[PDB]
């Protein structure tokens, strides 16, 4: 099978395969394969993909190779390569040890503890780093189809972290599931009711992951089920700003979530906006909520 991008076609041939005894597994790092941390050295995380799968899952391993390495921009997860040629297959990824940003924003939530453990400004800079990479997809004519927290990971947990787009696994599937997995919640109202999907599409589930980075990590639509969340929406519906959410970032939120889909900014408006609530210093010195 061959996969299209930005204009043109690659195939298995175009992976770069990596020797087998090239690679040493190190050490776990936590559904369907597990993640390793290897060495080629070089550092990297390992994707596996389980010896006992479907022919369909092979394709789909094949494919999410495909699509990371053909992808060339900072805030993207790079590819080293892959092995493929032995078993258990492997995919080589670039090591990001600051893991999922969802559990990054959980697990460093400002407490007595550590009351000074992130501050507005790590947040707006994750803010810009995945709308870089999301304007990159848009200007790539790609569709994520699935940008949230979970799908992001960091570079490093301290002060020098990077926020990156990890996760594509959505817009494999549908490059060719169940309704229940659908990420409803992260969905604009012509995805779920049409199944039109566009770039405007990524900008309102990145307002959706706007409320996830201000709200240090809380599920969105905080008690609402997906189909509560679903008519919700619908209707016309919003999230309350998260609790202590400076009323500019909050503005963009709901501009991403603008129900026709024509009236939501694009990427590079939303790097601005983000780029101008940097700058705010009523923004930027507004204290997070410490977690007791």
């Amino acid at each position: 099978p061959n996969y299209c991008f930005a204009g043109k076609t690659s195939s298995i041939s175009d992976l770069k395969e990596v020797p087998r005894k090239n690679i040493t597994l190190i050490r776990g790092l936590g559904a369907f394969g597990e993640v390793y941390e290897g060495q080629v050295p070089l550092q990297v995380a390992v994707k596996t993909l389980p010896e006992v799968c479907s022919e369909q899952d092979e394709l789909d391993f094949l494919m999410e190779a495909l699509i990371i390495s053909k992808f060339n921009h900072q805030n993207i997860v790079r590819c080293i390569g892959v092995s493929l040629q032995s078993l258990p297959r492997f995919i080589l990824l670039e090591l990001m040890a600051g893991g999922d940003l969802k559990s990054f924003l959980r697990e460093t939530r400002p407490r007595p503890s550590q009351p000074s453990s992130l501050a507005m400004l790590d947040l707006l800079h994750v803010a810009r780093d995945i709308a870089c990479g999301c304007q990159y997809l848009e200007e790539n004519h790609f569709i994520h189809r699935d940008i949230a927290a979970r799908n992001c990971l960091l570079t490093c947990p301290g002060p020098g972290r990077v926020a990156k787009i990890a996760d594509f696994g959505m817009a494999r599937d549908i490059y060719r599931g169940g309704c229940a997995m659908l990420p409803v919640k992260w969905m604009p109202p012509e995805a779920f009711m049409e199944g039109i999907f566009t770039s405007k599409t990524d900008t309102w589930s990145f307002g959706v992951l706007l409320w996830e980075i201000f709200s240090l990590g809380y599920m969105p639509y905080p008690s609402k089920s997906n189909q509560e969340v679903l008519e919700f929406v619908t209707s016309g519906g919003r999230m309350d700003p998260p609790k202590n959410c400076p009323g500019p970032v909050y503005r963009i939120m709901t501009q991403c979530w603008q129900h026709q889909p024509e009236d939501r900014p694009n990427f590079a408006i939303i790097l601005e906006r983000i780029e101008y609530c940097t700058q705010d210093p009523d923004v930027i010195n507004t204290a997070l909520p410490i977690e007791y």
